[PDB]
């Protein structure tokens, strides 16, 4: 089954003035569908393989599906992870708000560790908060390109692209700045909805009921 | 503030020679005493530094914490699948049944394609890592992938239900550098079982997490 | 004997000299900002594995080693970078002398060349570095990918022309489209610079291993 | 266009057994002639699809095959360092003396110092990699560094002087999971002579390379 690009959940301009339109218009248009592209071609190739109709360098490929895959998906939980300013933004209250507190010792500790992880990602990459199914608590990390640090079990449910492209054309070289005004786009409903789903269905994929 | 659950290493389902003459029991004790063992402390360690630097009792360099806390986790999640992903011969080894194998059939073209593919993945991993077959919460289809190490090529979302550990200590010991050999007798051990029931739990549980 | 400190160096022209090709901001953040703060990084790195060899702090040497690696890797790689690239006129055109030589017997010529380069430059996985080198295990020129600045780089081998493909090195310009920037860094090829580095290669670097 | 110099199997500088007790043969043999073979097999089979590229016989992943260059190249450049880098328990193990013992005192403060730092270095490698002692041409002083797989934190300008292999199969079968004793035990067998001669010629050359 092919990938599909998913439309965004507002208008390329809803995210200002913390986004700029031109960066949401290239990030979607051409970043993201570069991923589902790619992710596609990458199977294609694994079909015709598997076909006899080619032989293919399977770690090369695999490769590929790994990179791309990891961009498609991580894009599509990017996108409805932040939200109009107004709907966006604010202090997160629920279920994420209580394990922040147990996790994190409250948000202003959380906020700090979050966007000291986010800054300093070496070259592109994005910051993770998941869930654990191990655990069922949050865990904070890196992800270096796509695919990079990316572990089995820990389920996203927010993230923050630091890839150059997601913010250069209107933050520069100043990632920090980005970062500290991406918080005010954070969708804290999707996060929160995310987590829900989290704790009703994660633990059981790894430890069988 | 609670601190953190720690991570425990499980027992194997199985004694330590239960996999011979597929697996050699000293590759089997020391896989579970020394190594998984080791990324269980090392996922633990890094938590008790995030969790002393969150008290104000020391720095940390937040990268190397958790780049330490990612390999460690990951090394800790996927043996915790491989043990049971395998049975001693006879309750392990053969063909699968049921929903296992109407995706591979769909998917791979049958079980002769899929193992010949799932093999190369295996023994063409450059270093250490693992072959991974793994359910796609997006498509609620099966994908087959490489990962180095433990956390390195693997992605957000797919659900590894059934992983073969290539790195050199899983097979060292009696294949010495026979990789390939070491993949093609791993087959006789696999646990359709567990598959299936990873399966199920995926079917079941993914797709919502993320959309 | 405390180490011996990184410097950044100074450009061999103008921020505005490579213009229209690369333009003055991207030259001016790439040196001022991207680069300096590798020099920084390298720097940083060396300072904490003094301050462990003085007894003064224990290090994760693991960790240290790492951004070493790659803030160091990131000083020489534009260090080379730079010189590398001369105003239109000195930059550009088509080599001769002892690379156009090699460029012939291991490649077929400028145009094959080019088109190997140019295709390893635009297909950098992530951010990182197309490499041309030179091998002292058979006096020949060797391309490659470089990820990060620090990744799929080898020992022995000797840079003697890299492209920068970083988003950084040409977002503000060229947006997305690595692909034109690729092509139009050619016009600012300094090859009298990559002579140099060959003819030193030949004469020093197979004696090393 | 003329066909790519073939990278070759350099022997070894000593006896399979040479190194024992601290390396045992059946190691020495198989990290010889299995995996470095495989090294050198490997990079040139990527730079063969590189000519057949280049000759319009085929249409190459560029990306794919550079990894695979990359990889194999580089475990070819770090075994061949490797193996003249040990000498037979003698000539090889104790404690260096002209440049490199000088080196060592400025940059590290004394050999054991050095030692200390170079055997966390090797020990604490996530995965499977090297230790690397390197001569820094833009400074010309000593480097200490880890390198994972063959061709991952490995840097351009930095010559490799002292390499251990802490790869599995460099130790898993006579020191099964005990990296940390494979790795104080590898001292015993270091030749500081050619260790002393990368230096000299690194040196001279590092550079005026670069
Ligand atoms: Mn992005
Ligand atoms: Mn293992
Ligand atoms: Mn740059
Ligand atoms: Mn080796």
């Amino acid at each position: 089954k092919r990938y599909e690009l998913p439309p965004l959940p507002y208008n390329y301009n809803a995210l200002e003035p913390y986004i700029i339109e031109e960066i949401m218009k290239l990030h979607h248009q051409k970043h993201h569908n570069t991923y589902v592209k790619g992710a596609n071609a990458a199977l294609e190739k694994i079909e015709k393989h598997l076909k006899g109709e080619i032989q293919i360098d399977v770690r090369a490929v695999m490769r590929d599906f790994s990179f791309n895959y990891a961009g498609h998906i991580m894009h599509t939980i990017f996108w409805p992870n932040m939200a109009p300013p107004g709907k966006g933004g604010g202090t997160p209250g629920g279920r994420v708000a209580d394990l922040i507190e147990k996790q994190f010792g409250g948000f202003e500790k959380f906020k700090a560790l979050f966007s000291a992880a986010a800054k300093t990602v070496e070259g592109v990459g994005w910051g993770v908060l998941a869930f654990d199914p191990l655990t069922e608590e949050l865990r904070i990390l890196q992800v270096e390109k796509h695919n990079v640090l990316m572990t089995a079990g820990l389920v996203p449910i927010l993230v923050i692209d630091v890839w150059e492209h997601a913010y250069y054309l209107q933050y520069k070289n100043d990632r920090g700045s980005y970062v500290e005004n991406w918080w005010n786009v954070v969708n804290w409903d999707d996060v929160e909805k995310r987590l829900e789903q989290a704790l009703n269905n994660a633990k059981p994929l790894y430890l069988l009921p």
